């Protein structure tokens, strides 16, 4: 409890921590419910303890901008230390300081709009595959589980845009390349293991010396050798792998081979469950708000008549589609929180922050803050209309973070999801079932996902 | 053994490491014998593994200067991570990066020649106490153990120059203030505990969370409350404590109370066994080289006739005394090694050094290098004569390190020891006994100290 007297000294409010545990027992109702209550009880800033680790929450847009943008390179550069990681220490999302600054520079040209526009035909091909699999489920009137049909789609886009492997994962759910990649599910930080890591972070170096890794050693080994097969088959005889292979064909020393494999794994880990989960949250709102679904289908047919195939330019042309995606990401920011480690004693916006404190931004609680959003629990896409989009603070609505360490795959993720929604809504309408959980209840765990899997009815428009 | 392929990749020679242990089994004959053999077998640079920690040894004066001086603030700023330390993390010798740079700036005015000249009368007073205790042992013809009579003297100077406590520790060897401070003996890094820390450094955070500290918790607790008693007795109603108390009466935030206590402990830990051990090494050489002892006694009587009390200016006037002290420190550089942690990938003097490597300078092996010293094992004080002192490279002879992180108490240590030798040689002559180990054999452990305690005969000149 020697690390529990810091917030009381600084005059910062917060829940009283227990010895060893800190405030982790308050996670019984999830990260989201704990952050909303703390914002309600304590005001604009407060503190708590993940075990012995002090966490300072901030909700001021100016102070958020200083952390994420202004003093990013100088003070708030890294996230909370994470382990055990093994060779995945070289992943950009885990790297720190100049290593991260180097990796971010080596991978930024990979995520330009020019490279993204060249990936659209590959992503659009599996929009068609998604339709033929949805139509087989629609011609047989059976509730469809969205996470399975979208999870199959997200897996398809990943395998093709990152390695050129072309699989119908829904009809080959057991191909060895699909088996390993489907094990890359995002971490439940409230599960028994990660809560124990919070109480015994001194055990992280012990797990590392035993080569134990939060990424399953069999999946990383499979992709490590699979990449080294592809690397020596293209060399010599458009995806993310080739962009990184061309990058290491050189300031910063070219991407290493092991460094390159770590980024490929991170791109799969980042885009698999996220793209599948968001697309399920979107179709839930469209099915429970049919007027929104019709207005979107009308816009899609206006830009793409006769079910015209979507393109890069016609996707950005659609504004109500962007309004629906943004509004869904408001109600369900799957990151929930943003974090930065304060690397040195600083004073920002008139507040002292000691070295070692984890500065946290509660994105979920701010996305539902009535002091910034009217009727925050309601699905209202008109908040993001070209008229009202000016009245939204970019440091309150942060579904992809902000600053130099925001989501590097933001453009890709938005284009990937919008291409799916266009092709799906051009051919189908989605209606609730009896077994559809209405209203949707969120999981009380550490992942932003529905309590029950979203099941809906799918009807063909032809 | 994943950290044992680094030196073979870089093309750097060195002994082949065993799994888990690295090269620690080669410490069976001590740090000194291992460094001399490695310098002999492998040449100017080599590498080895303290467990999994790579250690790169360098012996080039230009490359040594780049590490200790040139790229000190930018690359080689900290020493090897050390634990478990508890609150002694705030000690200057343990602090890192800007914390060390701040502490070094707060404590540098404490070690100026002006402050040292004001401490001479306090140090000289216990030169007289040292004589009355040596004379009681000399009037009774019994071999004197130097580490006990000098250890009592060194303890006397410490208690007075750091807190103003005035004790005859040889006749009060059981005063509570002497009991705790005599437990501050320097660490034997080849003892069972510190070798286990080398093999299981992942256990250091475990020892920290249990409040286990390499500094005995009872000694630190005794001095913590003892200092807070003295701090609130002088406040309000010349030593190291007062200099630091006046310093916190303020750029860098003033020394904290706990920070202040950590420095006081570090000054005791630094000056206790060191001053006692060096003074024993010096008197061993004087007793086995009587011509040197007579020449020194003649110089002392020439500057201070009629056993005149030594002063700050008359100590610096003595050149043969400085030659004897420097020559003894050459044969016995009690630090043995100098170390710096390479904090970022750099290329110095045409050699690449990866981040995380411990760069080591083998001071003991260089002090006895025949390629810089003629007859290196012989005690020849004339190497440091004002004629030959120009031919000695300050990066080969480094008894106090070099650069911004050299020994901050160098001036104090030299003045403290010289004041003792002047008062002792003005009144006594030291001759070998039958039980005097000649030639002196060094301890095969991790501390530079004689195998057997140095015992000598002491005769009065009056
Ligand atoms: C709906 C989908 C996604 C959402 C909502 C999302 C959101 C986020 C958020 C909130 C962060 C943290 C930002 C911060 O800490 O300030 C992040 C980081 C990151 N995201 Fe995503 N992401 C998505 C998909 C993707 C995809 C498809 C990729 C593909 C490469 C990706 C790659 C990354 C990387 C590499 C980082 C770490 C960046 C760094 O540390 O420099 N994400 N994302
Ligand atoms: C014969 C006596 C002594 C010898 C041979 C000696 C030698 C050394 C050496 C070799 C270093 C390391 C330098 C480096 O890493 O480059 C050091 C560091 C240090 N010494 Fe001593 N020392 C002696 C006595 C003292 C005394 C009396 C003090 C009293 C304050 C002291 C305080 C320190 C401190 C604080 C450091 C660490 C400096 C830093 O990290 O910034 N030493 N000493
Ligand atoms: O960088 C990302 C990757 C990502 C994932 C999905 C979509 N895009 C990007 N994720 C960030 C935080 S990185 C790290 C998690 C991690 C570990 C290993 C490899 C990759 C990432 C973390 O949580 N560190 C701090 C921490 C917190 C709590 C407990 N321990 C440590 C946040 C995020 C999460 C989900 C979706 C989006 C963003
Ligand atoms: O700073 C000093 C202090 C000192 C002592 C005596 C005289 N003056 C100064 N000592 C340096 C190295 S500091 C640290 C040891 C330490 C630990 C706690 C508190 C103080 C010091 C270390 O060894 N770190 C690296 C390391 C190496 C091996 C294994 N683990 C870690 C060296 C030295 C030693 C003896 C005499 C002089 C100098």
């Amino acid at each position: 409890t020697h690390s529990h007297g810091l917030f009381k000294k600084l005059g910062i409010p917060g829940p009283t921590p227990l010895p060893f545990l800190g405030n982790i027992l308050s996670y019984h109702k999830g990260f989201c419910m704990f952050d909303m209550e703390c914002h309600k009880k304590y005001g604009k800033v407060w503190g708590f303890y993940d075990g012995q680790q002090p966490v300072l929450a901030i909700t001021d847009p100016d102070m958020i901008k200083t952390v994420l943008v202004k003093e990013c390179y100088s003070v708030f550069t890294n996230r909370r230390p994470f382990g055990p990681v093994g060779f995945m220490k070289s992943a950009i999302s885990i790297a720190e300081d100049e290593e991260w600054k180097r990796l971010r520079s080596l991978l930024s040209p990979t995520f330009t709009s020019g490279k993204l526009k060249e990936m659209v035909p590959i992503i659009a091909q599996y929009g068609d595959v998604l339709v033929r699999n949805l139509r087989r489920e629609a011609e047989t009137g059976k509730p469809v589980t969205l996470k399975d049909v979208f999870g199959a789609y997200s897996m398809d886009v990943i395998t093709s845009t990152s390695f050129g492997v072309n699989i119908d994962s829904l009809n080959n759910p057991q191909d060895p390349f699909v088996e390993n990649t489907k094990k890359l599910l995002r971490f439940d930080f409230l599960d028994p293991f990660f809560l124990s890591i919070t109480v015994f972070p001194f055990l992280i170096p012990i797990l590392e010396v035993l080569n134990i890794c939060v990424f399953p050693r069999e999946v990383t080994n499979f992709l490590r050798k699979s990449v080294k097969r592809m690397k020596e088959s293209r060399l010599e005889d458009v995806d993310f792998l080739q962009l990184m292979i061309d990058s290491q064909n050189s300031s910063h020393k070219a991407l290493s081979d092991l460094e390159l494999v770590a980024q490929s794994i991170i791109f799969i880990f980042a885009g698999y469950e996220t793209t599948s989960s968001v697309l399920s949250f979107i179709m839930y709102e469209l099915a429970t708000h049919p007027d929104v679904q019709q207005k979107l289908q009308e816009e899609i047919d206006a830009v793409l008549p006769n079910k015209a195939p979507p393109t890069y330019d016609t996707v950005l042309q659609m504004e109500y589609l962007d309004m629906v995606v943004n509004e869904t990401l408001r109600l369900f920011p799957i990151a929930m929180r943003l974090e930065r480690v304060c690397k040195k004693d600083v004073e920002i916006n008139g507040m002292f922050i000691p070295k070692g404190v984890v500065v946290m931004i509660p994105s979920y609680a701010l996305h539902r803050d009535p002091k910034y959003w009217t009727e925050p629990e309601k699905f209202l896409p008109e908040r993001f209309s070209k008229k009202n989009k000016d009245n939204i603070d970019p440091y309150i609505y942060t579904p992809f973070g902000s600053g130099p360490r925001n989501c590097i795959g933001m453009r890709f993720a938005l284009m990937n999801m919008k291409l799916a929604l266009i092709r799906v809504l051009q051919n189908f309408s989605f209606k609730p079932c009896k077994e559809t959980q209405i209203p949707l209840k969120l999981s009380l765990g550490g992942l932003l996902q529905p309590e029950k899997p979203v099941v809906l009815k799918v009807e063909s428009r032809d």
